[PDB]
């Protein structure tokens, strides 16, 4: 029987984790698989970077938080994304953190405070020289001791299938035993038609740069608009390293 | 912090014991409770008497079923039942299991097949002779035996808060680590007339003796009707989930 390891001593095993995935994929809703992951799950945070889709489930926990609670939420500040991910961040703290009492984590690379701090540490340019070293200092650190550091047993990640590539094979609930975390992705099987549906009928607070031809938003230095025809996350190119955390299993 | 051992390789901490109370406390129905419990735990099964609270909980399941599954029933047959419990026992197989492919597992004393065999293996009379015996060999063990060879890990249980006494401090999930399951009380909140309400509207199979004046029945020997301003259970004064005294016999 193979079993995981997660924070605050909590213990799943495989036919566990069978069972939930073969049970919730009767779930008709996100709404449902979200009310159930609020239920069912102590130490239950969002992870975000105000990417549609999680916006999405910002406001479809807002709306399911008078019932049960608002999960907190955490974001990773890699200090290199748009200003208008950050003052989208500010927006939605105001609207759907503040009057629950609450501010949204902020996580920031070790020891950096902005971009030159971390040009100053690893050198200019980091994201050209070593994409992996890069991506482990400015978003796989940081995540890691926000979850160890918050206690972070279960996340909802903004993540869909199609999204494509790598994503495709997604399930709505995985295991990262190294993390010592569980990801739940409720709007796996959500098209970004139906995202955009939904953040037009509630009228939920976006990054400008959709209105620019951003789809989907990273870096600043890596991210580039795209056509309606094209791939959702074409103007960001391997999947991102928050996800794919056993390559970084040594640091 | 406090963690529990159930069957199964299951492993639960007091942070989700207390968790899963506090929200499934928000929750406005019996079935939503159930629906979650469906969905939350592999090897779930209903354990009943066919008291009145149960059998709600088994209609409730059987509506249920069509979008998920029907969970598998159990009924320890302590071989001191009233014939018309065992009576509504297949009446409640052939309505609900049946059409499901399922027949409702049915334990009784360890090699013993009818109430003559128990009393040639332990004597007469042995309710009246040694209670603890009785609730051992009768209730618990068959129990215990039953949660272990089926490897269940969680079941559902027809009790209630209004049902008084100790059930008052009753808890919408509770553990029991030397039985190695967890205990679901989906009817915690409903009164008996709201019990009696659905049993009625949804035409239920209950057992005959509730119309007798019984409101709780277990065995034959102790088992009293009740009352007009007396507690529904204030009739056979269990064991089955006071199976933490026998705990020198379960710690194996
Ligand atoms: N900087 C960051 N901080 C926190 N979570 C992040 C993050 N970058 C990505 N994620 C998580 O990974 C998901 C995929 O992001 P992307 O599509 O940009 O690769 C995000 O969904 P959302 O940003 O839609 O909530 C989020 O759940
Ligand atoms: N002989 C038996 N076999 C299986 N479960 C039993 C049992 N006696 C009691 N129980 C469980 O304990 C609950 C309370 O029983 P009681 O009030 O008779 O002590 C029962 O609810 P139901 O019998 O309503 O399903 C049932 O879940």
């Amino acid at each position: 029987m193979k079993t995981y390891h997660l924070n605050n001593d909590i213990i799943v095993t495989q036919e566990q984790l069978d069972h939930w995935n073969e049970q919730l994929i009767k779930l008709e809703t996100p709404q449902e698989i979200i009310a159930w992951s609020i239920v069912t799950f102590p130490h239950l945070f969002q992870t975000t970077a105000f990417g549609l889709t999680g916006l999405v489930t910002i406001d479809m926990l807002s709306k399911l938080s008078e019932k049960y609670y608002m999960p907190e939420l955490l974001f990773i500040d890699t200090l290199h994304h748009f200003p208008q991910t950050l003052t989208l961040k500010n927006e939605i703290e105001k609207k759907y953190y503040q009057p629950k009492n609450q501010t949204i984590h902020v996580y920031k690379p070790d020891g950096c405070e902005s971009e030159a701090d971390f040009a100053s540490k690893y050198g200019d340019f980091l994201w050209e020289k070593d994409d992996d070293k890069y991506d482990y200092l400015a978003k796989v650190e940081p995540a890691h001791r926000a979850y160890k550091e918050l206690h972070i047993s279960a996340v909802f990640t903004g993540r869909r299938k199609s999204q494509g590539s790598a994503r495709s094979q997604l399930s709505i609930i995985e295991i990262d035993e190294l993390n010592g975390i569980l990801k739940i992705n409720p709007l796996i099987n959500w098209t970004f038609e139906q995202v955009k549906q939904y953040i037009d009928a509630n009228n939920v607070p976006y990054n400008e740069l959709l209105d620019l031809g951003y789809r989907s938003i990273g870096d600043y230095h890596s991210t580039q608009p795209v056509k309606e025809g094209e791939d959702e996350r074409a103007g960001r190119w391997t999947e991102c390293g928050i996800h794919e955390a056993s390559r970084f299993a040594q640091f």
